[PDB]
């Protein structure tokens, strides 16, 4: 069980640098139901820089840089959009200990969804986006087998970001995830069981 963790957070599209509308709800269940927490807010200019680099190389800092602080540490990685993207980027520069200090990783509406991954599940938690390509798969490398276990991937169905066979682009379904109280409810329960595991 994890006393003191960091919840790092990286928002997608055109959302205000701050907490990403897409996991304001699980986020509060998990900081209640597991005392220790904290939330970074990963510092990237999302919707205005040409990509998430700044973001991928803050997420890999706040990790280490909590782990020098306390190497019991333990991390949750959120990532909405571009921000799933960058997270999914970070994922192979975070190896060893700080592999080890991250306990899970929830993405949605990841433009880096890749096919029949273990970790992927729709809206309602079921496999009618298990095999969905998403809007970036062609030219990235998404979660990495070492990672599968620790994720959980959402795409709701209808969002062309993760799913380019159930809309083109950006979808409005691709804006529902912070509102879709199962996709909150799949989140908490998954982050919950990561830190108390
Ligand atoms: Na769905």
């Amino acid at each position: 069980g994890c006393s003191s963790y960091v919840i790092i957070n990286t928002r997608g599209t055109s959302e205000p640098q701050g907490p990403s509308v897409g996991f304001r709800t699980m986020n509060t269940r998990i900081r209640s139901a597991v005392s220790g927490g904290s939330e970074y807010d990963t510092v990237y200019p999302a919707g205005i820089d040409q990509n998430s680099a700044q973001g991928t190389a803050n997420i890999v800092a706040q990790v280490k840089a909590g782990l020098a602080r306390n190497p019991n540490t333990c991390f949750l990685l959120e990532g909405y959009s571009q921000g799933a993207a960058a997270t999914c980027n970070a994922l192979p520069q975070l190896t060893g200990a700080a592999f080890d200090a991250v306990k899970g990783v929830i993405l949605i509406g990841n433009p880096e969804h890749k096919p029949n991954l273990a970790c992927n599940v729709d809206g309602n938690g079921g496999k009618t986006t298990f095999s969905a390509r998403g809007i970036s798969a062609a030219f990235t490398q998404g979660v990495p087998s070492n990672w599968v276990s620790k994720t959980l991937d959402i795409c709701i169905y209808g969002d062309g970001v993760c799913d380019v066979s159930s809309g083109f682009g950006i979808t409005p379904q691709h804006l529902t995830y912070g509102y879709n109280t199962n996709v909150q409810t799949m989140g908490a329960n998954f982050g919950i069981k990561a830190l108390q595991g």
